[PDB]
């Protein structure tokens, strides 16, 4: 919820960037019903970090949608 140098909590983090990169832009509460509903709380944490780095951004309230950044894909892509 905050333990963000885990273990556990760096494979939330790339399976939320595997699903953002390899599937599409998503809410969070799609993004729990694919990695795990009962980690809801660590991919909220996950991506509010994520966020406040500039890697993902939201898009919208109800709900936001959650999407990689140009910062982020520019070290994934090639332009
Ligand atoms: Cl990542
Ligand atoms: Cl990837
Ligand atoms: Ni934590």
């Amino acid at each position: 919820g905050s333990h963000m140098a885990s273990l556990d909590m760096a494979e939330i983090k790339e399976k939320i960037c595997d699903y953002l990169f390899n599937v599409s832009d998503s809410s969070a509460l799609n993004l729990a019903k694919n990695i795990g509903l009962t980690k809801a709380r660590d991919i909220n944490a996950v991506l509010i970090d994520m966020e406040r780095q500039g890697d993902v951004y939201r898009q919208g309230t109800t709900p936001p949608i959650w999407h990689l950044t140009d910062k982020k894909r520019e070290r994934m892509q090639i332009k």
